[PDB]
C-alpha cells in the first residue's frame, strides 16, 4: 500500500487560444486591458513563433511525464499531478481545492522556475499554501528552488557543450555565453531576494561545466511599471559586448525559462537574434528542457531530495 500524495506543479500559465491574449494580457498588467494595437501585436508575436496551441501542451506534459516518473522510479508514494497557475485558469487556488476536493491530505509542491524569488516562486507557494488553511486537513510542502542540482546543471552543461562544439574554429574561440532568467522589479531587493544570486550561481555552475570561461549574466522580458526592472537586458548586453570585444556568435541559455514559449522563442530567438544579425555574429539558443526526460529526471529528484527518500 503506497502513500498517496498530491504533486502541485506550479507555473505562470499561457493563453489556451488566440481569444485569450486579451484576458492573460489583462490579467498581467493588473486589470489594465491592453489597447487595440497591443492585442494584434501580440497576436503576430504568437503567430510567428508558431501559434498558440502547443504552450499549455508543454506545461501539461511536464506535470503529466513528472507524475508518471515519480510513479515509476520509487515503490513507497503514488503522486497526482495537478497544475496551478499565475495568470489563467486552473489557477494555483483551483488547484488545491480540486486536491481538496479528490481527498489528497499531503502534497509536495514544485514551481516550474528554479531559482527562488520574493515576487514569483514565494508567492505562489504562500498562496497554494493559504488555500490549503482555509481548506483545512491538508498540508503542502513546497520546493524553493533547485537551479543547483546536479542533474539540472548537467542538462545545460550538456546542451552548451554541443553547442560550442558545433561552432565553426573562428566561433568557437571568439564567442560569448549570456546566461538569463525573467526580469523582475529591483525592488526585490529591498528583501534581501536571492534570486539575482541564483541566476548567477546557474550561470556559474553551467559556465564551468561546460568549460567556458567567456559569460556574461543578464535578464529578459521585463513587465511594464514605472518602477525600474533588473538588468541589463539581453539584448542591450550583446550589444554592449560585442562593442567591448567583438565577439563573433553569442550562445544563450535562457536557464530560468524551462519551456518554448513566448519569452524564449519571441525574446530570445526573434529579439536577440535581430540584435546578431545587426551585428554579423551567428546565434545559438540550445534546446530548452520542454518535458525531455533528462529534465523530468532531474525535477523527479528534486521532489524526492525535499521529501528526504533520496539522498
Ligand atoms: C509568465 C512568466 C514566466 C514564465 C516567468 O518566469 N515569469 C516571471 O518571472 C514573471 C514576473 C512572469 C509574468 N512570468
Ligand atoms: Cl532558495
Ligand atoms: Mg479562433
Ligand atoms: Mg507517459
Ligand atoms: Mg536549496
Ligand atoms: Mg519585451
Ligand atoms: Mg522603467
Amino acid at each position: 500500500s503506497r502513500k498517496k500524495m498530491g504533486l502541485l506543479v506550479m507555473a505562470c500559465g499561457t493563453p489556451y487560444k488566440e481569444e485569450d491574449i486579451e484576458r492573460y494580457y489583462t490579467h498581467i498588467r493588473r486589470g489594465r486591458k491592453p489597447e487595440p494595437e497591443m492585442l494584434q501585436d501580440l497576436k503576430d508575436r504568437y503567430e510567428a513563433i508558431g501559434g498558440i496551441s502547443p504552450l499549455a501542451q508543454i506545461t501539461e506534459q511536464q506535470a503529466h511525464n513528472l507524475e508518471q516518473h515519480l510513479n515509476e522510479i520509487q515503490d513507497e508514494i503514488t503522486f497526482k499531478a495537478y497544475i496551478g497557475l499565475k495568470h489563467i485558469e486552473p489557477f494555483i487556488e483551483d488547484a488545491v481545492a480540486e486536491m481538496h476536493k479528490d481527498g489528497i491530505t499531503e502534497a509536495v509542491s514544485i514551481v516550474l522556475a528554479p531559482h527562488f524569488s520574493t515576487f514569483s516562486v514565494q508567492s505562489y507557494n504562500k498562496r497554494a499554501k493559504e488555500e490549503a488553511e482555509k481548506l483545512g486537513g491538508l498540508t503542502i510542502t513546497s520546493v524553493e528552488s533547485w537551479y543547483d542540482e546536479p542533474k539540472f546543471v548537467t542538462y545545460w552543461v550538456d546542451r552548451v557543450k554541443e553547442t560550442y562544439a558545433s561552432m565553426p574554429e573562428d566561433e568557437r574561440e571568439n564567442a560569448m555565453l549570456i546566461v538569463s532568467a525573467h526580469s523582475l522589479p529591483e525592488k526585490i531587493k529591498e528583501f534581501g531576494d536571492p534570486y539575482p544570486d541564483q541566476l548567477h550561481e546557474s550561470a556559474k555552475l553551467i559556465a564551468e561545466g561546460a568549460g567556458v570561461s567567456e559569460y556574461a549574466v543578464g535578464w529578459q522580458s521585463e513587465g511594464n511599471t514605472p518602477d525600474p526592472w533588473l538588468g541589463p537586458d539581453v539584448q542591450d548586453l550583446t550589444r554592449d559586448l560585442f562593442e567591448q570585444k567583438g565577439y563573433q556568435a553569442f550562445v544563450y541559455v535562457p536557464v530560468g525559462f524551462v519551456a518554448d514559449h513566448l519569452e524564449v522563442l519571441y525574446d530570445n530567438d526573434y529579439e536577440c537574434k535581430v540584435v546578431t544579425d545587426d551585428i554579423g555574429a551567428s546565434y545559438y539558443r540550445p534546446e530548452m528542457p520542454n518535458a525531455k526526460p533528462e529534465f523530468i529526471d532531474a525535477l523527479a529528484t528534486v521532489v524526492l531530495k525535499k521529501l528526504g527518500r533520496v539522498d
